[PDB]
């Protein structure tokens, strides 16, 4: 037992080739990244956020609901016909659903859960005096306006008379008058939300015309312009190659790097990155697997820094090794549909970013990805617009194809009223097996794992994990979820 280093285990196996195939298709329209793109790109994602949480507290009194605003992004990107990797641009409709329903869940008061009787008092009081007070000054129909102007002064005064309520029964009244005010409180701050909504959509497409702006401005620097090379294609179906882009990339600036105790540091005008020493040396071998325009890789350095910068302005777990292993050599899975560079365990995968990481092994987004055959698996992140969407995307490629096809879906639990995106899974008739792991039974890898040291990887999942096997004939033909290859697939979990 002797260890390169203090971190040196490896997480990955990018030896695994590719069964994907696709007909190969012409490249991604996105512009290659540069550092002074991302540079300004990372800023104004700073700018987006706080004109968010300003947005939230000077039109409702509340701060923005934890991670919405990454949710949002995520829902804008299935359904966003614009050109930029990150920011949405061209979405229909203004207002996303997702915002909408995250904001409107902390209105009139966000709803902390209680541990007294005297806090349960406390809480019912306020959210009774915000409701009343959220329907006097914004618009209603004198109706609903007094249905809930009364409900407020019922428990008002029951808070008066009854000195004998427990800490459960403030909990049960405060649900009882959230139903009679949760109608009629949503209806009125409907607009103030669908405001917050369509406005922070509205600058990001500002944001977006002034980072294509600042691109182009580079891009006609290095005399490059935005043409078709040769659009001429003799179709044919290809296993899978990563993403790559239409423009050419220009020549990078220079990039400063430094190791620190078995921690990269790469710096570009004083911004810093960093990445642990063997994800570093991972990112080295999927750019090597992966670039076709970096002769001599001279462009590695500066492209990491775009990675690590890109993931840094975006912010779910990974699979444990031993299952990546399992589901490799059992169901002949190569390729991961919700992945990034630093958590890949496959050379193949879908990311978010085809400018990114698609010199890192990434094909680009899973929804802009029509494979024919191939054996998957998918861990999507928990966006029902997302998750949604990915069903609908499977499901049109299991009908209309006559290879192999196999996809392997997990999904927690984490909702009791489970999500349809869960319930149409199960309906399909391309489900082969459904599989429950037990909650507090298997692990999930940190999604810091890029950084965090070996004794942080891994945590026990506290929620039932859904593995459902999707698989055509070809493909159930081939990929079975028999019982002997459930019986091992289960045993790498524990």
């Amino acid at each position: 037992e002797n260890l390169y280093f203090q971190g040196s285990h490896v997480y990955w196996d990018l030896d695994i080739q590719t069964n994907a195939v696709i007909k190969h298709r012409g490249p991604s329209e996105v512009l290659p990244p540069h550092p002074e793109v991302e540079l300004l790109r990372s800023q104004l994602i700073l700018k987006l956020r706080q004109h968010y949480r300003e947005l939230c507290q000077q039109r409702e009194g509340i701060e923005p609901p934890r991670e919405s605003f990454n949710r949002w992004m995520l829902e804008r990107k299935v359904v966003d016909k614009g050109s930029d990797p990150l920011l949405p641009s061209n979405c229909e409709p203004v207002v996303s659903p997702s915002m909408f329903r995250e904001i409107m869940n902390d209105i009139p008061i966000r709803l902390s859960r209680i541990k007294f009787r005297e806090e349960a008092k406390r809480l019912l009081f306020k959210y009774a005096e915000a409701a009343r007070r959220l329907i006097e000054s914004r618009s209603a129909s004198p109706d609903s306006r007094k249905v809930v102007k009364w409900n407020v002064e019922d428990t008002f005064s029951w808070l008066r008379k009854d000195h004998s309520a427990s800490k459960e029964d403030y909990m049960d009244r405060l649900e009882h008058l959230r139903r009679q005010c949760g109608p009629h409180v949503s209806a009125a701050a409907k607009d103030s939300v669908e405001g917050i909504c369509s406005k922070i959509y509205h600058i990001s497409l500002e944001y977006v015309k002034r980072i294509r702006e600042k691109h182009l401005a580079i891009l006609k620097e290095n005399n490059i312009s935005e043409e078709v090379e040769a659009p001429e294609v003799e179709p044919r179906l290809v296993y899978c190659y990563p993403v790559r882009l239409a423009v050419s990339a220009p020549p990078m600036p220079s990039v400063e790097m430094h190791m620190e105790n078995n921690v990269v540091c790469i710096r570009y005008k004083g911004e810093m990155v960093k990445v642990s020493r063997n994800y570093f040396s991972k990112l080295w071998l999927l750019y090597r697997y992966s670039c076709i325009d970096d002769s001599a890789f001279e462009r590695f350095l500066p492209r990491v820094w775009c990675l690590l910068r890109r993931y840094q302005m975006m912010f779910q777990g990974s699979l444990p090794v031993h299952v990546f292993e399992a589901l490799h050599r059992l169901f002949g899975v190569s390729f991961e549909c919700f992945a990034s560079p630093l958590n890949c365990y496959f050379r193949q995968y879908c990311s978010a970013f085809p400018d990114t990481d698609g010199y890192f092994g990434s094909r680009g987004p899973c929804l802009d990805f029509a494979p024919l055959s191939g054996s998957f698996e998918a861990n999507p992140p928990f966006c029902e617009e997302l998750m949604d969407a990915m069903v609908s995307h499977f499901e049109r490629l299991l009908e209309s194809s006559p290879e192999p096809l196999s996809f392997i879906v997990f999904i927690p639990e984490w909702r009791e009223p489970p999500t349809p995106a869960l319930t149409r899974m199960e309906q399909s008739r391309f489900k082969r097996h459904q599989l429950i792991l037990p909650a507090f039974e298997h692990e999930y890898r940190s999604g810091s794992q890029h950084i965090c040291k070996k004794e942080e990887m891994h945590y026990k999942a506290v929620h039932n994990t859904a593995v459902l096997f999707l698989q055509n004939d070809p493909g159930f033909a081939k990929w079975a979820p028999t019982p002997e290859r459930l019986q091992e697939l289960s045993a790498a979990y524990r």
